[PDB]
């Protein structure tokens, strides 16, 4: 039962959930990784990790991925959530120096992860392990694209740090541009490719239908997170949220901003259904009769299939995950799973 303010009947009726068969092993293996990389305290791992549903989120998204690819993605995605938590905590505690140093180390570790596998900062060491593993699946040109994209994500996190320190709420257009980076749209899009076992040529992944289907899938995920994470984020003095920019710059009430965010999320779905037809037509066209063609066709089709799976995985994740259950916290400003 999804709250009426958050319910999307089109997702429930037309985007049936999928789950990767490796998910049972994935859940425990990522929990063990969080424990052994010291990315969460042992008692917080035991009490909260499974309930945060991070592995479920990936296992409902990258269908068809090799077990080892899914494992590295899930470890990275759990790392990403812990990094969001650390970033938030550095902000709340005014640890500008610790954040700046961390920011620099992630930039460096991103380009040479193997050199950082045993760094003193467990968050940097965890990052490097997952990234080194992700760099092992596809050619160096894919690794360099992942790094280029994540360098941009790190700097968007830095911009968020400056905004919240200075109490600046981005304008709507400014936020929509920033949100494609803080949510890491293009990282999740990159990671479709090791999941289907094929680095896509630029001509293929920059095709207008592939690009637009990829964009809309991520816009939905980020803006649906905004809709669902708004209570926790208002309680935690987070300023980055489409609803908050609407209240601040467009003078909407809370109920009207929630309504406008809802409508924008709903439009993402029906825009995606239109372009999905074009992206799958393009997949069919790539099967020109040659071996390379059949391979590229299959990879594009699998990737567009997972762009669709992202809709249902993110939807149900926000109603299942303990990450957003702010009403159950004694201190609504400090989630119990964060290192405070
Ligand atoms: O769970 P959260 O904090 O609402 C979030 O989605 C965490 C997150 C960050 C980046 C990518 N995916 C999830 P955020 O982006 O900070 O709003
Ligand atoms: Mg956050
Ligand atoms: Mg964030
Ligand atoms: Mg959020």
């Amino acid at each position: 039962a999804v709250p009426p303010s958050l319910r999307l009947p089109v997702i429930e009726a037309a985007f049936p959930r999928q789950l990767h068969p490796y998910w049972p092993k994935l859940q425990e293996t990522t929990r063990t990784w969080l424990l052994e990389k010291r990315l969460m305290p042992a008692d917080k791992v035991e009490e909260y990790a499974d309930g945060l549903c991070y592995t479920d989120l990936m296992a409902g998204y990258y269908l068809g991925a090799p077990d080892e690819v899914l494992q590295a993605i899930a470890d990275y995605s759990a790392w990403f959530m812990v990094w969001d938590d650390r970033h938030d905590r550095d902000i709340v505690h005014g640890r500008a120096g610790a954040w700046r140093r961390l920011r620099g180390l992630l930039h460096t570790a991103l380009d040479s992860p193997g050199d950082h596998l045993h760094h003193e900062d467990t968050l940097v060491a965890g990052f490097a392990d997952s990234v080194r593993r992700l760099y092992a699946f596809l050619p160096a040109t894919w690794n360099a694209r992942f790094a280029r994209h994540f360098h941009t994500v790190i700097e968007a996190y830095d911009r968020e740090f400056h905004n919240r320190t200075r109490g600046i709420v981005p304008g709507v257009e400014e936020y929509l541009e920033l949100r494609r980076l803080t949510f890491a749209h293009w990282i999740w899009t990159d990671l479709l490719e090791p999941s289907s076992g094929c680095e896509l040529p630029d001509a293929v992944r920059k095709h207008p239908a592939y690009r637009r289907a990829a964009l809309l899938s991520q816009e939905f995920a980020a803006w649906y997170n905004d809709l669902c994470s708004l209570p926790k984020e208002i309680a935690g003095d987070e300023v980055h949220n489409l609803g908050i920019s609407l209240i601040t710059h467009h003078s909407l009430t809370l109920e009207e901003a929630i309504g406008e965010v809802r409508r924008r999320v709903e439009e993402c779905i029906t825009e995606f259904l239109a372009v999905e037809r074009d992206a799958l037509r393009f997949a069919d066209e790539l099967a020109d009769g040659t071996v390379r063609g059949k391979e590229l066709s299959g990879a594009v089709r699998a990737n567009v299939g997972n762009m669709r799976n992202w809709f249902s995985s993110v939807y149900w994740f926000h109603h299942e995950s303990g990450r957003y259950m702010v009403d159950s916290w004694d201190d609504r400003s400090t989630p119990p799973y964060v290192n405070n």
